[PDB]
């Protein structure tokens, strides 16, 4: 299934190992100003930047528009777009072409297809992403028309946990780092991946809030019993090759507590706490929605590991060169971007909701 | 949206105040011996799983099916079916309804819909679970034809955990406790929630694994990038009332691990561990599939909750009577239901996966 | 697939031989009022609803809402309902049900799924046509509220077609005829039909129209290239069995037409010729939708056929009995409730075209 | 909605005017050789019938397969193609900028997205068109794995019928005639039509076949209730701009039949006749499926026109250069692969009938 979205559809051309990835993103209302900018600041996050960086301009991936698109608006048609790789010499990366990396999709890819086909270059996971960063975009700016915003950051890595978080930071962090009072133990760990020719995994915190201070965000977004909230961010997150699991609010942590302690009080404000993380009942209940997504350590280490090539005969994988020592934290962007284009979609599917809406927009508007 | 599933597709008749409560189960192929035994003997399992009970075909179950089925046998068209209950005179537990229980989706469902409704029975929530046991067990006998099975069992409950698993002992114990020798442990927490008229949480462990000879599961179920089959396991499960977070293998441990210690080694005889619990790259790798599902503590409290009604005005939730001391219990039945039904519709997914599967049988028909 | 719609989704119980049929309509707004006179009345038309009659209370089908209405009015849950039917015991109309009666789906079926089931009493038809206008009553009352309904009548039976077109003589007319100067031929067509134990092929004609006088219907329905209205009121009409061609306004006679004699203009509202039908570019142009369904003469006949049996043998299939003589009578209502089911699904997916539309909604409540 | 197909899904980059269109089919079973040869040919068909007699032109659109394949066989993942068209610097054959011409969806685009889009060029069909051929290319060769193949050819041009059909003699003919016999008066109707400007209607006859001399194609193809093969059939086909009406087997002329004279009786091995046009109660029934699809005369004609601007003010139409004269001939071209990937869709949706796929897929092997 190379779509994602119920009416706000992203399409995907796919694994690919040529110059050219496209996608095409589908449901978006008409007369949304095109924020070139925002696109474009999004592509350079995705590559994680850190210390020190060029204009991604000619340096990266440049998003092309083919369609949907008229005079800097959405024409309520698809947003047809194609995205261009690397094209002068390259380095290394890579083993024997024939055998089952551990941790990755081989395996998988070869026996529910059969044909092989492995070659490096961020492999799949990489150029999807970007795929999804860049429909994300987009998504940002039809939620932006309505007061919302997406954000993300590192809240752990290799165990080191924030405190505090704060996400103005993390933008400017090399690890997207929320807690600046651990960010220094968690960039060592890092460090100490990499020396070590190792990988570790990493923790992100997602969230989705009001851009006018403190307002609620729309209450009821969610579908039906099996089109929740929270159900389609877990299948969007859990989805991101690396995730290993999800939690909405206070997660795991809610199954150690009592009723009393765990239950969200009200009053005619709003809700005096929010473990629920925004979703009560799979449905949007106008607090911030609170999703941690937990990564396991990047696959490729540049240490020999037992396994088998595809005769069945045991042989060493050895990936020569270096690895991202942690996914998660480019990670945490494109997870912002899913629940993005999660919440988009349900913004969309919410309009059918009551009557009224009918009413106003046919014998009305 | 009222439907679970691509093809295998599973839809409800929905939220009801009535007696009767129906779904249709739509995409099983035909030719299944219907295992009435099953589909009996799963109502049972979703009550619970108390030493002392009354001899079926009374009280509440008894599935009445409508459609799909002719002399025992799945006919290819939909298997629809329905559920009844009540009958004369109850008990009572019911003091003004027109407030927002915390903790409930009361709330969400008013302002999405603007409609009160949530009347006694707790609302609903079994009544779903009723309809999901009830088609998983359909889907269970699918599974069963190519020799996969769907087990569960709670391995905590207000924070005491279970060491060790033993699932044939889950199936007769009053918790569905996986280790007896911490079962009295977790009895005595679900005990002492009832003396404080409180409620406490659990996880439910979910696994999947094969019968067959080679004692492997199919390798490559999960269907491109966009329906990964951990992705949909996520979707569901967290999807299920009660749910705030869900895991897969190693899950949240994962996060904590460094590359060489996470990642899954193999040899001649196949993987050394199973971290990935199962799911790799978004498909089966042929290992046991491994969940990890978090429920929060009960909703429903004999306790004094501050609140707003449905206008805006804040007063006092007071829930007289007995309520589940712990959900989780009862949900790891339906996770496991949920399991086979999302395992079945990938089964039947993959059949398209390479020409070879087409030509055998069309051709070599 | 069992299910009908985008948005709006009809889902079936499907084909069944037990006492109870059941279906379920999702997506329908909240707040809606139940016009159980119009649900009941639809319930009368689809049974012939010839002259001479008795209370169809202990005399036909009664609609019971399960779930999805609450002081009668929609909830915005799903709205499920039963029909229950049959009465006495039948005879024979058929010795060895072995085999495959001619123009039935006996033959497909059975390579299809390979179960020999066939039960009589209308088979396939008949049941699944009162889920349809079931269903297509509560799509009915959704398009009242923005003021558009929809109708049919008989132009054509036997080939004695109708020159002047009057639904409200159609309405209580015992064969829905529009033109009283051609009911009676067309009448003496059916009964000779009867007399020689054959049957009769018809036309059906369909419109959608907006309730206030001369008044357009909304211009802009239909989504995408592959979700067009026209492409989707086709689906619908040829999927009623015994349809065999579907016509949009000038239809067939538009191949035989000359630009110059055909090509559709404007002014400032909606074009005057209704040679479109009412859909423009795949789109609602404003214009009253006209829509023509041929009708095959029915299956069944009490004559000698020759066809085969479960094994292959030749065989002389010979049903006793009395038969439908024209379907398209009955099937005249069943393909204005599709239509009504279709447009209202377009009404709904097109309140996502505008990102006005989201504002006044999101940011102006 | 950009997506066409349940399994096998064709996703397009929709209505664009740059120098480049994309589309991506996803579903294609891997272990698929790709057959160059065919697109290419296919892609030719596509331009042949205007401006192309006798040795039609190649000078134009070339295919880019950018994922999915591999050493020329399918992976199995997502195959993503882009179109690259184009030629020459604009001049003249081109009027106002600023209005919907006379029967062009131009009018209903801005009512339902309200956007001063357009620039013309074909509109978009002709773009769409491009993708469709090329997406059917990938159908046809699956459809091959099994004997399947797709022809189609025209039946009638202005009136002008055929009365004997020759597919193998439409490919070389330069309007695709299936009768040499009333070819020269069809044309001359073409010519009499671009000589004054002006246009005509047509229709387009197209089948499936087993491709062994004498056999039947697959039983039971089409699913359930709402997917039924010809309703899915009418929905591609109808959904091509121009398309009126749709016809399967004996179409319109079946209303005018009696049942001893339509239904189909059976033989020691098949049908005596195929009114029925290849499906039966929603399936094929094996023998040749039959479709005729009626298009309009095209609305645009070098001839004078009229009808509205954007703002329902005052323009003109006198459209320069000349225009298609029959928009039938290359849309027959367009059905044939329509039906390619719609048959194909259904030959693997059926894949899932019955039980014994499942264990012949999973248990031998």
């Amino acid at each position: 299934m190379n779509t994602l979205g119920r009416f706000l559809r992203l399409t995907t051309f796919g694994e690919s190992h040529g110059d050219v990835i496209g996608g095409v993103l589908d449901g978006m209302p008409s007369g949304i100003k095109i924020d070139y900018a925002l696109l474009e600041n999004e592509m350079k996050r995705r590559q994680g930047g850190r210390n020190v960086f060029i204009t991604p301009r000619k340096e990266d991936d440049k998003v092309e528009i083919t369609s949907g698109v008229f005079e800097d608006f959405s024409t309520g048609t698809p947003i047809g777009f194609l995205i261009h790789n690397q094209r002068a010499r390259s380095k290394d990366y890579d083993n024997i072409k024939n055998l089952f990396r551990p941790s990755h999709a081989d395996f998988t890819y070869f026996h529910k297809y059969g044909i092989r086909d492995f070659r490096g270059g961020g492999r799949s996971s990489a150029r999807e992403s970007a795929i999804r960063v860049a429909a994300g975009a987009f998504a940002k700016m039809l939620l932006r028309e309505i007061g919302i915003v997406c954000e993300s950051g590192i809240i752990e890595i290799g165990g080191i946990k924030a405190k505090n978080y704060d996400f103005n930071h993390a933008l400017k962090s090399e690890i997207f780092a929320l807690d600046e009072e651990q960010e220094e133990a968690q960039k060592t760990a890092i460090q100490n991946a990499i020396k070590n020719h190792d990988s570790i995994g990493g923790v992100a915190l997602i969230r989705a809030r009001s851009i006018k201070t403190n307002q609620k965000l729309p209450i009821g977004l969610g579908q039906g019993l099996y089109a929740k909230l929270d159900a389609k961010i877990a299948e969007a997150m859990m989805g991101l090759n690396g995730v290993k699991a999800v939690e909405i609010g206070k997660g795991v942590e809610s199954s150690l507590l009592k009723g009393s302690e765990y239950n969200d009080l009200m009053d005619q404000k709003g809700f005096l706490s929010n473990r629920s993380g925004g979703v009560l009942g799979g449905m949007s209940n106008g607090e911030e929605i609170i999703v941690r997504v937990h990564f396991k350590p990047t696959p490729s280490i540049f240490q020999p590991q037992r396994t088998i090539d595809i005769n069945g005969n045991e042989c060493e994988c050895l990936l020569k060169g270096r690895h991202d020592p942690c996914i998660a934290i480019r990670g945490s962007v494109v997870c912002e971007s899913l629940l993005a284009l999660v919440l988009a979609d349900m913004v969309l599917l919410n309009l059918t909701s009551k009557i009224e809406y009918l009413k106003t927009i046919y014998n009305e508007n």
